[PDB]
Order: C-alpha cells, then structure tokens, then sequence
C-alpha cells in the first residue's frame, strides 16, 4: 500500500526520478534494529550515461524529528530537528571499490554497467520509526521521526554555483524497526503487589506477567490476584494495555491510550481471595481510531502498526529520541462500600513491559 | 419563630402600630432573587379613618449595611451604610390606580374600604440577606445587610414642622433570598502536583464536582483521585466544605469556616493510585456553633440558614455588597515520610462552587 | 486581440453567422463572479425575417472541462465533461415578455423590430475560467474550462428530423472572472524552526502578509523575520510567489510554478536576527514563458492573465471544478555550515494567500 | 510595606501567633547570597511558659517552587516543588547550647528567660528569590520560589496522634537576595562585533560594555560602533536592556521584556562610521507595568525590585532553580534602502551581562 515499486529476484524496490536520469533500488524498505546492531542500507543506483554526464550523483541518509508540518495551524507552527546525516558519492566510481555486499553484487550483474552500489550505515544513538497524529480530543500538533534515503544528481553552472534539480533525484522514506536483541537469555516475570487499606483492613492486588518483553501480536498472559480481606466487594476487574507516548523535543506533549482491554464484573466479597489469568493482545487493528496513538508509519499505510517500546542506549539523552513510546498493564478494581458512595471507589495499579518485533534470524 | 403574625387565606403576615392607626399586610417575608429579576414587595395597609385623618401614610424599602453592636439599629450605633432607598405614599389614594397585583386585589376586597395597596421594587445591584456574628475566637464586630419595609404616618404642626411618631408606624424586616438563575458555569475541576524534598516522583491529586451550582441541602458528590507515584504513603484524606466570608465595607474582616467535612477512610500505598467519591452537605444545623459564619438571618431564628454565594452583577463594585460569601471544597492529604518528620506534611487544594436556593418555580406552570 | 467585433453606444460585441440569418450582441465578454452572485448573460439577437422564417432560434450557455489537444473542441477530441447547460428560445417571441434589462431595452429600440432579448443565468457551483498548456518540460496534455454562448436556428425537414446547420449559428466564448466578495480570512502568518545536525541552537523564520486576499497587480508586502541563534550564517534569503495548479477531472496533473520572485540581498550573521520587508507582484507579463501555468484565457490573447485562486463553495465537490488554482509565498533560507556540506542546506516554508480581481463596484453608487 | 513588625535595638522583626503562645524575632527579612556563602537565618522565639507547657516548639526553613496557586484558572492547575527543607527544635532546650551568635545573645538578655535561639543554614544549590506574574498579553500562570521560616508548637493527644494547630504558629516569608561575590577581581569588557553584508558591502556593528557585572541602579555605559560601508543609511539606533525569564520546572514558559531603552534617529550614510556611548539603568520603577517580568518579591510590595541574573553553581541542574533570570543589551539599527522596502530592514544583536546587588561588606 506504501510506494516503492518492486521488481522480482526475491523482492527489490525501485524509484526513478522525474528526470529519468537516476533510478534507485533497495533490498527492502524496513531495516532491523536489535539494540546491539542495525541493518545498513545497501543498494544500487541506475544512471543514464549522458543524462548524468558532466555531473555526479549522491545518496544520503537523514533522520529528522518533525512537529507541525502538514497540520491546520492558525499560525503555521513547524519545527524540524536533524538527528543524523550521512552522504556518499555513488556515480563517479570512488576507488576500485565495488559491491561490498551480495545484494548489490547480483543487482549490478543483473542490471548493467550503469549500476553503482552504495552503503549507508546507522549509528547506535538513533530512535526507531515513530509517528503520531493528535485525535480530535487531543491537543498538540502531529509529529514523528523520519528516515529518508535520497539519490540526487548535481551539476555546476557558469555563475560559480552548483545546482540540485528536484527532477534529477529520488526520495525514499524507509523505516527503522525495533527487534528484540539477538541472544538475550531467559527473563523473569513482571511482578508487583499492592495493599489498599480500607478502614485498616486490607485489599491486596498482585499482578504477574510471564516475560518482560513481548512481540507484536504475541498474547500477554496477565495474572491478577485479589485478596479481599475487607468488608466490601470487588464488583469488577478491568485489565487493559496502555501505551504511553511522550514528546520530548519541540513541546512536551503527553499521551496515554488503551490499545487493548478486557473487563469483567467479578465478585470478591469479604474474607475471600480470587486469582484470574486474562490474555490481551495490543494491536493497531484493535481499534478503528488510530488518532492519538504512536504508530511506526503513516495512519493510512497497510504495513503500519503500533510503535515498539523506546530503548534509550546507555549514556544517551532521551531528548535525542524525539518521541518516547512505552507500554504497561493497568488493572483497576471497582470496590463497593454501600453506605455513602464508597461503592464507587476504583483502585488501580500498573506493571510495565516491553513490546517489539521478533528476534532476528541468522543465515 | 421569626415574627410577622399571619392570618390565613393561604398565608399573609400582619403588624399593627402601637398607635393602632396603621396596619401592614405582606404576602411573604422572604423575596426571591434570581440574578435576572427580583420579586417586588407588594402588599396593603389598613388605616383607621379618623386616626389617619389629616395625615398621610407612606411605605419605604431600605437596604443598609451595619457594622457594630446591634445589627438592627434603624438609626445608628456604630457604622451604617445605605445601599438603597425607595418610598411611596399609600394613604391618600394617589391617582385612580389600584391593586396592580392580585394579592392586593383580593386582600382589599377582603379587608375593607380602608385598605390601600403599595408596591416597592428592588434594583438589580443589591446584595442578598447576609449576617455575621464573630465567635469568641474571632476579631471584628458583627455586621450584616438588612432590608426593611416601613409603614408610617406623618402629620404637621403649628411650628411649621412635620412629625413622624414612632407609635404610628410599623417596621418589617424582610429578607432577600438568592435562587438559582438559569445557567451555571462549567464543571468544577482542579489538578495539583507535589514533589517533596529529596524525592523525584510526583504525587497527583485531582478533584471533580458534578455541577458548578448546588442547592442548599443538596448533596455534593466530590470525587478525589490520588496518584501516589512517590515513596511515601497517604495516611489520610480529608474533604471539607469551606465558607469564605469577606467584609468589604467598614473593615476588611476575613473568615474561613468549615460547614461540612468528611474523612474518607482508606489510604493510598506508594506507587498506587486511588479514587474515592465522598458526599458532603453543608447545612447550618451541621454544627452547634453558628458564631463566625455567614447566615441569611438572625442566629436565633428558626428559618435561618447559611448564606448563598454572592453574585456580583457585571459592572458593579464589590464593596457595594457589604459582605461577600463564597464556598469551596478543600481536600487535604496527609503524606508520611518516615525519617525526620516529612511524615507530617499535609498538602491541600480547593475547588470553588456556588451554593444557593432552588431555581424559581415560575415556568408558566404556576397559575396564581 | 480576442474577437467579438464591437459597435459603440458604450461598447457592445457582435457576431453574425455565416448564414447571415442570425446576429448576436453581448454587453460584454467577461462576466463577474463574486462568490455571492454572478453576472447574468443578457443580450439580444438580430434575425433576418425571411432567412429565419419557418424556423426558431435559441441561445445556450454551456460550461465544459476539456482535456486533450484542442481546448475549444465544442464536440469531442480527447475528454470533455459538461458542468452546466441551459437553453432558451429567442426568436419566436415567448410570452409578452421583453427587455427585462436596460441593456436589451436600449439595444432593441436601437437595432430594430427584428431584435429579441435573452437572459442566461449562472449557477453558484461553477468554477471560473481556467486554462493550462503544458510546457516542454511538462507531462500531461493541456486542459481548461470553457464557457460558451451559442445562438443557433433550427428548422425541420420532410424525413421527420430537425436540422441545426452550422452556418445559421454563432459561437461566443465568454469568460467568468473571479472578483473579491466582501470578507477575507485572517492575516497570513507562519513560523518555522530548524535544528541542524550537531547543532543545539534553533534557527527561526517567521513570515507575515498584510492581508489574506490580494488583487491582480496589487503589490504583496512580505515580511520575513529570521532569528539565527545557530552557529551558521544565512547566506541568502529567497522570496517567491508560487502558483499551484491541480487538475482534478480527467487525470490528476500537478503544477507548481514561480510567478514572482525576489532575492533580498543581505545576510544574517550568526547570533543576529534580521527582519526584512520585500514586495512581489505576480503577473503574467512577469515571464515570457506562459506554458505550464494556469491562465484565465488563451496563451495568445492580450487580455489574458493569471487565473484567480479557486473558491470552492460549501458542500460542493472539488472535482466539479475541473482544475484547481492556488497561490502561496515560499521563503527559502540558504544556511551554511562549513565542515562537510551542511553549508548547502536550504530550509523553506510557505504562507498561502488568495489572488483575484477587485471587489465588484456595485455599492449603489453606480447609476446605470 | 511588607509585614514583619519591627522593634528597635537597631531593627528586629517580630510576629506573634494567633495563639499568642509563640513569638518569632528575626534580625532581618532579606538574607545575602554571594555565590561562595549565604547568610544563615538566626533568631529567637519568645514562648509562654504555660501555653507551651507540655508541648514542643520548632522552626523550619523551606524553599519551594510554585506554579498556578492564586490564579484564575478554568481548571485550577497548581504545582508545588520543594527544593529544600530543614527543621530544628527551639523550645525544649536541646543540649547546653545557647546563643551561637551575638544577635540572639543580646536578644535573649533583652527579652527574658522565655527566649530561645535557633539557627537555620542555607545550602549552596538553591536559587534566590524569583517571582513572576503573567501580563494580560502573556500566557502561562504565575509562579515563583518562596523561602519560608515557620515557628510552630506541637502537642500530642489521646488517640495516639500529634497536633499542629495553625493558631500556635507563625509564618515568615523571608527572601534570598543575590549579591556580587566578595573578592572577585577586575573584569574585562563585554565585547562583540558583527558584519551584516548587504550586496556584499558590509555594515558593521560593534557593542562594548564597561564591566560584565552591574549592580541594581548602577548605570550601564553601552558603546555602539557602526561602520556603514554600505549604500544605505542607518536612520535609527535603538539600545535597550532586555530581561529573559525562563520557567524550567512545571512548564517551559518564556519571557523577554524591555526593562530599559534609549532610541535615537541617528544618521550614518555610506562610507561613514559613527561611535556613540549611551547609558541605561534597568529598574522596576522604570515602567508602570510590572506584569510579565521577573521580580524578587510581590508586585505590590515597596522593597520589591527586578530579580538578579541567575547563578547556577557548577554541577547543579538548572531545573532545580525553578525560574531562570538573565539580562542582555539589544542594539537594533534601522537601515534604509530606498527602492522596494529594504528601507524597513532592522538588524540587531545582543551582548549579555550580569545584574545583582553590591558586594557584601565585612565588620
């Protein structure tokens, strides 16, 4: 649904400039990021001998945080912040160097003599793809972190000044996806217990989670343990997955939305304890309203889903991340004290967990 | 318990002067004030043909702020300030005019030929009935705003000077009560946050109220939401209705008294959010101590209750109100940091609201 | 330069059919469209008694979007879409009706007994005159929205079928021009900020425009405010008026051309703010290249200029407009970070505005 | 104008609780803060033998940042943040200790046997007194940093719980004033030069300041040097002192107000250079509008003036300061290029400087 017109071998994406002088081919549009390493963007560019004659072609990788652009603002408020930039010359063959990777190696000996490789690496202090669009009930414009690959040809002129025509260039908007670190090791269970003293008699709530990290689509088995030693009854038990977004660059916007839930009108009277095991699966398809939450792509694109929990590297400033995504489990019990209105009291707690994509697989 | 000796038809109050020459009848003693309009004081006066012979009778409406020993002194004791005065001639029939209202119309054709009507209107820049009496622990004398209707006969003398004998006159102390208009402001909401010494986590308190205006006697459902992300524990939660009086005429006296209170009994352990819904009803009967607060009548009278929130009209000077009454909800949390004494720290916030009497039941349904 | 041979009284255009049987006269060739209302096309037709004997004459108004080789093809060449059609009978006098307007009234009593009036109105959901011709560097054929008035005579034949000879008919290609209504939106304002790689200081750009609507030829005073808190220097400041065309009927073609530009010559050193006020006037005469932009007439005609900003009426589908014209102001700053090539970075922003013709001079002052 | 009813010896402030059980005396209400050290708050409390019988009395120092309180907020938004707290027991004589300072020593042997001393010190990571009240054209509630001394008596009850009646306590709102460090050493001049190239021909502006630190009330001699090598003329020269406030705790509010100014319609045509020396003195009395700027006290109090430049100590987090005050000199030149409207172009620059109170004087 998103653009990047393929051509099969296995699956390679291409884009020609209006100029038709330069064409860019990429192995994929989504690049893996597993804390320790991050897939480099290797590919090739098909040039037109005479069209690119006299000029040179380049390819660049740029990460930028945006805020405002493409938004009905009474006073057009926009802000961009570059978090990374790297450029390489792809046309005039630099050095005797060639297809450092197999992808470009086969692509070259499959496209022609006018095919040249390029390789742009990602640093380890960059956030992953994050996007947000304020719902109607939300305040604060939309923002996000884009990763753009750009192939462009530059020629010089008499007036002693170079030119970078839009026509002779291609713009590819790739995405950086978060994947569980390779070789992690077994993980404990997310524990937690609370003691709500009502009239000094206590109402205990204990929440348990199998692992600390869950994959997108993977069911989350939440175990609730309510030990009602009070005189009141727990009329209901609500268990929902909450996503917490935190803009940390242009304006400190804040969001907490439910991306999964499962409520039940249970019954836990005095001197009685109950233990249930629910299962929730937070997905973007869960709700029709995609506004207000933090996705990894455009609200319209098909291959777009919920963003993965942010993973700030040791020693890095969180603001450099632009937007911060996190997940947790909220369990609210509706206690009932029939007398005045203590029967409305709804206590709650939360247990944090991480959400991301399946570990990477080796050859 | 308050005086104004009735006589039934439905319920009409009467008062004869010592002179027995003039008698005043009033439909009621409490007149409605719903921001947009205010019930006019219509009634009649029964005169004695020969006793009122040669002289004329009048009726007057006067609003005055007092500040001294006796808040009824119709002349002077400490400090008085007239906020309004209007007078009309009731005896010698002025014009062919007659019972402009049904009340006086039936009252006249039920009392006699010596019964004459009168009608005194209220302006829209006057405060309502407010009274205060300093408690022992209070400083500053008692004060209030009185509304007095007065029927009196005046005759002239040889020395070229008129006389207004006390005996040939009646003094009625009516009251102006506040009733809900038609539209009330937004839903009362407040949000507080605290970061204590040596702590990097917040303690949030959110207060919610159903409506912005509540009637006297109507229960106020307060919803408290404490999100304790701190290391300490909220040992207690106090919710009370506070009345704030502010004398603004002779001396800027100030008062804040609790007219209702609730101790929601449950705590909020660290790293856990709690949400409770209490219900308080501020009433005068709530406490035996009626000294120090702002009532709408005398501290002794039965039909006396708490004063309604002041409603200053647009463009009017607050000082013209004499005394200013207001209400709010105070929620204090007793946090506890076991170490030095941070365990005594008691944070608090308030959410204002309006209190008055039920909207006027005049939706055209009442066929008088 | 465009045809419609006049004849003075003030200025009236005429056209005779080859047949010489019918002649059409029009008060003008350009009709005003000010959002609320749109000038009706009134005029008269001069017929030749015997030449038009036995047959009837009509006049029709038709709005059509074309997309092909010749944007005048009254039948079909590539793609045509009728957006409106209305016809009236002008020869055999329908009803006792006559010159509903003064124009036809004087024209009739100045031409003869063979002069008959007609009046065709415009609906309020039609676009104005828009034309486009792809430049060499452009892709997508030419298109446009034509408004055609047609006077034609129809007679019948033995074979039971009517005939509409081309010879006995006239084709007038009028145009609908956009004129300011009465109220224009808020003052155009924009604010941008940039933080470049390895830099922690912001670069602010604020753009201001006097009004929201400007007339053709009227100078546009753009005020730029650059607050360079960065380490780099703004070597250049470019301010240009951009026209954005959007074909929305047969094929979604897209255009963005510069119809005005100014190179304010002054720089903004680091840690120093600068505020300049440029003035641009977007006109068709501005550039020799008229290909690729959206005009209101033929690329050759003299009285042809830039099209006015489209004004889609509330509740109407934009596609019904055929082509969409809009204007804006683009301000690009050429920052310079001497190190790798951050010195090439050219940031930019835009502020939209409306362009059209002077408000209709119909304030009751004009006594026609 | 501010309260703290004195009693002469030299000048000592007193305040009795409603309870009349405790009375607090303070040497002064404004305590000096010269980067290296900060005046400790020493004083005494006069108790009533039987009224304080059975209970103990204490005195505490507390620094807190506020935001919102006492403001017409549609949804009462308030926030308090404690930056420091220290408490001492003043009634039951702790240890054989006594008047550590002369102040309390004379005060005691001048008040009675019911007079007890106390001493509360200030840490070196606290901001000074700062207050702000948004003007009508301003957005964001009012805030500030308060320093409160509190004397209160506490007694216990049957229900096993202590009580701290409001009546038996006094609240003193002292202020921490910034004074130039003692023994600084000579300071250079605040220099700066800029080059505005118009059509490649330059227009130079150089600003000079005598010292780097100025005292409140002290005249600031600004020297402007315009070297107009351009074709246009500098029709005007504006020199103003700007105060820059920056809320850094509850919400990042921002302010820039002119607290002094001196404009002149000078004339500097092509190939000509001009050098002027203006003198501005930023004071609170300068303008009637005290709303929108950062003072050191209440907008109503007499002894209230402009806040001093913030001095963040090495290694401390600026957010801990609550509000950040700073000063600078802005010089805007109104150049005129008669042709289109280049004659409106108004260039500008700024030179920062510090503002505070006179150095401290030793015995």
């Amino acid at each position: 649904m998103k653009a990047n017109k393929p051509a099969p071998n296995h699956v390679i994406f291409k884009k020609i400039s209006r100029d038709k002088s330069v064409t860019i081919y990429l192995g994929k549009r989504d690049y893996i990021d597993h804390v320790e390493r991050v897939e480099p963007v290797d590919g090739v560019v098909l040039v037109d001998p005479e069209l690119v004659k006299g000029k040179r072609v380049y390819v660049s990788l740029t990460c930028a945080f945006r805020y405002g652009q493409e938004d009905i603002d009474v006073m057009g408020l926009s802000f961009r912040r570059d978090l990374y930039f790297s450029q390489v010359q792809v046309f005039p063959p630099v050095g005797a160097s060639g297809a450092t990777t197999r992808l470009q190696e086969s692509l070259i000996k499959k496209l022609g003599a006018n095919t040249y490789p390029f390789l742009l690496t990602f640093p380890d202090y960059l956030p992953c793809s994050v996007m947000l669009q304020p719902a109607p009930q939300d305040v604060g414009k939309s923002c996000g972190v884009d990763f753009e690959i750009k192939a462009f040809a530059t020629h010089s002129t008499d007036v002693e000044e170079d030119k970078i025509p839009k026509k002779s260039s291609v713009r590819l908007l790739i995405r950086k996806v978060q994947h569980a670190p390779r070789d992690m090791g077994p993980q404990p269970r997310a524990e937690a217990s609370w003691q709500f003293f009502m009239s000094d008699k206590p109402l205990r709530l204990a929440v348990s989670l199998s692992k600390e990290i869950y994959y997108h689509g993977e069911p989350i088995p939440v175990t609730v343990a309510v030990t009602n030693s009070t005189e009141k009854t727990v009329k209901k038990i609500k268990v929902l997955v909450e996503q917490v977004t935190n803009v940390v660059l242009y304006s400190s916007d804040y969001y907490i939305k439910t991306v999964a839930a499962e409520e039940a009108q249970e019954k836990v009277p005095p001197n009685s304890s109950l233990t249930k095991t629910l299962t929730l699966v937070p997905l973007l398809a869960n709700n029709r309203e995609r506004r207000g939450i933090a996705l990894d792509g455009k609200i319209k694109h098909e291959d777009t889903n919920l963003a993965s929990s942010t993973i700030i590297k040791e020693g890095i400033d969180k603001t450099v991340m632009g937007i911060l995504v996190s997940y947790q489990i909220k369990v609210k019990l509706t206690v009932s004290g029939l007398l005045g209105e203590l029967t409305s009291s709804e206590v709650a707690t939360e247990v944090p967990f991480r959400l991301m994509h399946p570990q990477p697989e080796d050859p």
